């Protein structure tokens, strides 16, 4: 009845020693230094963990007020250990997965009438196994982060609204270890105003059906524990097939931004959260979420940033990245779900480095958008207005090009600081366009009718080529 403690029970995945283990939060937490990473093939997983964890820390250390207490706790290799085992044994029970009263994320009294499979938790791209309860936890989490709103039609819900991080990009810097990772992640934190969903009291349907319950989106780890859906998972006897379901805590707009989303300005000067996209190279948004550009970085990027320089003023240097998790989406529909890896350079926030990347990337915009030209050019030369797009589509120019410089933006963004990095940038450029070009020669070289196309192109991308 009363089972599966979150805080003392395997499910958690983290590798430790070369091998993946399955921990629970309270031996995450004061044994973070123990473990490389987390570690999942989901990055929704992967990224809800770490919030979770985020939002424990925060609340038990009511902090860190100060970056520097960031540091100590990083000299010393451990967090404080008895404020954190205080605030688990005083909320210890509110962390069982199945609970009469209080189930952690869930809605003790859904009924059990005309379930849903657990699958409906996951992500959808584009029978039914019984989950493990570890499985079923983490399935839980992804869901109250990440569900796309849209069609619900229950308990007087007609469709749902979005899931607090459904959409933006996560900044999640990383570490060597899980103790650097969560350090990095801790921004500077004021525990007023704010508080997870297990210290406030367990939701009940009556707050919930025609969505009578409304919070405005808004302290920082209310957000990162958000009950976007209503969710009962019942308990097979040793493992999960079905959930009670229904809404659902109603957003309310408020000025308040996820430490791990950044912004962008659009052109008409509306503030956009950086997004991953279907094709679109995710660097490519890198110079236009800087303040300097309207934009804003995300608090936990500026926070690793500063930690880093803190470290390095210190010969504490030690080795740091930057991942970015979430999923590729349109509307209802999730289209994907990527991890991406960079350098986090340790200079990036400063005016140089700024301008360094500002031109990096507007040279890259500009050659790109020389070559969609000459690729539209080329379609045209070649051949209705059906036709041209599958052909200019199907010319590998654009994608080649882009595809090279993913392979190439990881060497200049690690030296960005540095002035001499424009000219390696200058360099993969042209060997970018130089290798899209001549794939794209080899495509045109094999019908009569391509070889218009082909010699007015190869003119235009001498054009192109001697501008750089």
């Amino acid at each position: 009845l009363e089972k599966f403690n979150l805080i003392d029970e395997p499910w958690i995945p983290v590798l430790k020693g070369g091998r993946v283990v399955e921990v629970g939060i309270g031996e995450a937490l004061l044994r973070a230094h123990e473990f490389a990473r987390i570690e999942t093939p989901s990055p929704l997983e992967e990224a809800v963990l770490h919030r979770l964890l985020l939002a424990v820390l925060h609340r038990a250390l009511s902090g860190p007020r100060c970056p520097e207490d960031v540091l100590d706790w990083w000299r010393k290799g451990g967090f404080p250990q008895d404020p954190i085992r205080d605030y688990l044994n005083r909320f210890r029970d509110r962390f069982f997965l199945f609970h009469p009263e209080a189930p952690f994320l869930q809605v003790a009294d859904l009924p059990e009438e005309n379930p849903l499979p657990w699958s409906k938790l996951l992500p959808e791209l584009a029978n039914l196994p019984k989950a493990t309860y570890a499985q079923a936890a983490r399935a839980l989490l992804v869901h109250q982060a990440f569900a796309p709103g849209g069609l619900l039609r229950r308990y007087g819900v007609g469709s749902a609204k979005d899931a607090p991080v459904a959409r933006p990009a996560l900044f999640l810097p990383t570490g060597q270890n899980l103790l650097e990772t969560l350090l990095l992640n801790l921004v500077p934190y004021t525990p007023e105003d704010d508080a997870p969903i297990w210290e406030v009291p367990p939701l009940r349907l009556g707050d919930l059906e025609g969505a009578r319950t409304k919070w405005p989106l808004t302290g920082r780890t209310r957000v990162y524990t958000w009950p976007a859906r209503g969710v009962r998972l019942l308990d097979e006897g040793d493992g999960v097939r079905f959930m009670g379901y229904g809404p659902g805590v109603e957003p309310l707009e408020a000025t308040h931004r996820d430490p791990m989303v950044a912004q962008r300005l659009d052109a008409k000067g509306n503030l956009l959260v950086l997004r991953l996209s279907e094709e679109r190279s995710f660097w490519r948004d890198f110079s236009a979420m800087l303040p300097r550009q309207g934009g804003k970085v995300a608090a936990t990027l500026e926070h690793a940033e500063n930690l880093q320089g803190e470290l390095e003023d210190e010969g504490l240097e030690g080795r740091i990245t930057l991942r970015v998790l979430g999923q590729v989406s349109d509307q209802a529909k999730v289209l994907d779900i990527r991890r991406e890896v960079y350098p986090l350079p340790s200079g990036l926030l400063t005016p140089k480095a700024e301008e360094n990347l500002e031109k990096a990337l507007k040279m890259a915009e500009e050659l790109g958008q020389g070559l969609k030209h000459l690729a539209q050019e080329v379609a045209k030369a070649v051949v209705y207005l059906e036709e041209l797009t599958k052909l200019a589509n199907s010319l590998p120019l654009e994608r080649l090009y882009w595809h090279a410089l993913d392979g190439a933006f990881p060497r200049f963004f690690a030296r960005v600081e540095e002035e001499a990095s424009l000219d390696l940038w200058r360099e993969a450029l042209r060997g970018a366009a130089l290798e899209a070009w001549k794939a794209t020669r080899r495509f045109l070289g094999t019908g009569a009718r391509h070889l218009k196309a082909l010699a007015q192109g190869e003119q235009e991308f001498g054009r192109l080529l001697g501008e750089l």
